[PDB]
């Protein structure tokens, strides 16, 4: 499943919703059959009983229930392993598991994708601790597109930095005029990620279920690298690769079209 798009075809493709829905609904969701998991009490760890992590790519935490989190490693451009972790928005019973993941994985960046005009609560006012991890919001930076929290993680003698991006402009209508802020976020996060240097440090992305908006953000990030390196984008193949890693990535046709609007916008920016 591949449809390589040149500049001119990308601009027209983004504006053809009939072709987009034809292509998008041909892509298998690759959801996990719940029988795959036979763990009593697992449904307490899942925000949706049918949105489960594919086993081959699931993030295993350091008792089968205590090692479980609804989260998957996602490959990046070129198939690079563990560039991202896509995860559900933490629930009350998983907030501690979430921060254990952040520390265990050495995650330097969290990206939370919400709409302020209308996904969870787990970051502290000043300080809170979970399973031996002290979170400290040290600074807050408000922009038009997102709020950036600079966070200090302290678990014993060791201290780590963390950047939490709270995107607030996820649109109800996925029209081209709502694309620039997503593209800005993607570009800011990949520059911040490059400042971490050579290090296997997955970027955590989430909202509610960890597949829809999360898949748009990761697919856009991947295709931006593809456009810069190859001069083309293959959103179909990228979406296929994402679904291999986590079932359901990019849930709706309007989300799929939105990636096309964002990439069409970016290609114009790169030509000018």
């Amino acid at each position: 499943m591949s449809r390589v798009l040149q500049a001119e075809e990308l601009h027209e493709k983004a504006l053809d919703p009939f072709l987009l829905q034809a292509e998008f609904f041909e892509i298998p969701m690759n959801f996990v059959d719940p029988k795959e998991y036979d763990i009593p009490g697992l449904v307490r760890k899942n925000r949706y009983k049918t949105i489960l992590p594919n086993p081959h790519s699931r993030v295993c935490l350091t008792d089968p229930l205590s090692s479980y989190i609804n989260a998957n490693y996602i490959r990046g451009y070129g198939g690079e392993e563990k560039v991202y972790i896509a995860t559900q928005g933490p629930i009350v019973s998983t907030v501690a598991d979430f921060w254990r993941m952040v520390w265990q994985e050495h995650t330097p960046i969290i990206v939370m994708i919400t709409n302020i005009e209308e996904c969870t609560e787990y970051w502290p006012e000043e300080q809170v601790a979970y399973d031996g991890v002290e979170i400290t919001v040290q600074k807050v930076i408000h922009t038009e597109d997102y709020r950036l929290r600079l966070i200090s993680l302290k678990s014993g003698t060791e201290e780590r930095g963390l950047k939490h991006y709270w995107f607030t402009s996820w649109p109800d209508q996925k029209t081209p005029d709502r694309a620039p802020p997503l593209l800005h976020l993607v570009r800011e996060v990949e520059e911040a990620a490059q400042q971490e240097g050579p290090h296997c440090a997955p970027i955590i992305v989430h909202c509610s279920a960890g597949i829809g908006r999360t898949g748009c953000f990761i697919a856009t990030s991947i295709c931006c690298q593809q456009l810069r390196q190859e001069g083309v984008v293959d959103i179909l193949k990228t979406t296929c690769q994402l679904r291999q890693d986590r079932g359901g990535m990019i849930q709706t046709c309007e989300q799929y079209q939105f990636v096309h609007h964002v990439m069409s916008l970016y290609e114009k920016q790169l030509s000018h």
